């Protein structure tokens, strides 16, 4: 019904929600052209192979140098995050040859709206307008962490993208409505010009966000069978996030302190050992790059020792997991306040993104975790009830995603 040009941001807790709402919109009978550059085209295969290119098309524009990132990385996940304003200011500047390729096109198969991410708004919402197509932004977020931070005084570098978002003709989050119905209609009312917000989550995976550094046939061997259920305890602080030597060794001594099952993903950085030494343990396995999805669904796994990045709380409360909370960066501070705090969903487990636990005190509360009746955990399964009743079928989201897909058409 809508043909929809999707412009993600090259970050994983982005893209890998911004496709798994391309294929919820393309279930529904959308057309969608993906604007990607050449080495992330293939983050896209997994999604190619579900439609016909008839209905999945693929546009691939070259990367924009800049001397700042180093060659062939496309992809804030390789990068410190510092150098997300180098990333902003070079991805900008697709802006004339997305502007050059709609402008040769048939005018009849331009698209009738740009899903593009919210980070690029400054300039995907020009380009749109250019070609008078209506532009929805996109968010991995909840309206909770949009509240405080459009909320702020001084907010730039962001400032551009937060404005450009509340003139965007409205914003899909991968959030429910049911956790933050508050924030959900405050966000909706003044930070959004004309008023349209779409919660369509949890988005649920259709080898996703990259292929895992270990085939993850064999990490559901080593999980079944592990002995007991609800004894393994997930730790991964998501894709941005690099802990020093220090850190590492302190957490390292906790996870063998406590004589806890557990999976630990460690993540690498890209510039221009450290997770040192042992596995006097076969009780353990480490990365890499993981599937997170599958071990977090998996019954053998109960806990998850997070950065509480929004999408991965939503994986592991779709997991039925307790979260222990570790905040670092970007929303994971509000997303302590929403879930540790406001709903008492977490436990928070460390400090800072400079905290050093305690690797006695981390080691009882690791061991503690593998425990069927915290009331932590029933409280966030009780949000997990809320949260499948929203996505499908006749929810919240169900209905915003079926909402969103005709509304692209008008
Ligand atoms: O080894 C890894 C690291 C990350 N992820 C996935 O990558 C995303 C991480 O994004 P999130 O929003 O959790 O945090 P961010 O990386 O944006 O800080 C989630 O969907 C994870 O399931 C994964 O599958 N394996």
């Amino acid at each position: 019904k809508p043909h929809v040009l999707v412009i993600p941001f090259p970050q994983s807790g982005h893209m890998v929600p911004h496709l798994d709402l391309t294929h919820q919109i393309l279930l529904r009978g959308a057309t969608v052209t993906v604007l990607v550059t050449p080495k992330n085209s293939s983050y896209l295969d997994a999604l190619r192979s579900l439609h016909s290119p008839e209905h999945f098309k693929t546009l691939i524009l070259p990367f924009p140098s800049h001397p700042c990132i180093p060659s062939g990385v496309e992809s804030l996940q390789q990068l410190p995050l510092e150098a997300i304003v180098h990333m902003f200011d070079a991805l900008s500047r697709l802006h004339d040859p997305l502007v050059d390729f709609l402008s040769r096109q048939p005018p009849s198969d331009l698209p009738d709206a740009i899903l593009g991410s919210s980070f690029l708004s400054p300039w995907i919402n020009k380009v749109a307008d250019a070609f008078s197509i209506k532009s929805i932004s996109f968010l991995p977020i909840n309206a909770h962490s949009i509240s405080v931070m459009w909320a702020q005084e001084d907010r730039s570098f962001f400032n551009d993208l937060e404005t450009a978002t509340t003139e965007s003709y409205g914003l899909v989050i991968n959030s429910f409505y049911d956790l933050e119905p508050e924030f959900v209609e405050t966000v909706k009312t003044r930070f959004l010009n004309h008023h349209r917000i779409w919660t369509v989550g949890p988005l649920l995976p259709f080898d996703r966000g990259g292929q895992s550094s270990i085939p993850p046939a064999k990490v559901s061997a080593w999980l079944d069978s592990c002995p007991e259920d609800n004894s393994v305890v997930y730790v991964g602080f998501g894709s941005q996030i690099r802990l020093t030597a220090e850190q590492t060794a302190a957490l390292a001594a906790a996870l063998e302190k406590s004589s806890v099952r557990f999976i630990w993903a460690v993540r690498d950085a890209a510039k221009k050992a450290g997770f040192e030494e042992r596995v006097k343990e076969k009780g353990l396995v480490i990365r890499g790059w993981a599937p997170q999805t599958m071990i977090l669904e998996h019954r053998a796994v109960g806990s998850y020792l997070t950065h509480l990045g929004w999408g991965s709380v939503l994986e592991g409360m779709v997991g039925g997991v307790m979260l222990l909370a570790w905040p670092m960066q970007a929303d994971h501070f509000f997303n302590t306040t929403l879930i540790v705090d406001k709903l008492r969903a977490a436990v928070r487990v460390g400090e800072n993104r400079d905290s050093v636990p305690d690797s006695d005190k981390l080691a009882r509360i690791l061991a503690e975790s593998a425990r069927e009746d915290l009331p932590e955990r029933v409280t966030l399964m009780k949000l997990r009830e809320k949260a499948m009743e929203a996505i499908k079928e006749g929810g919240s989201s169900y209905k915003n995603l079926d909402e969103l897909v005709a509304e692209m058409c008008l």
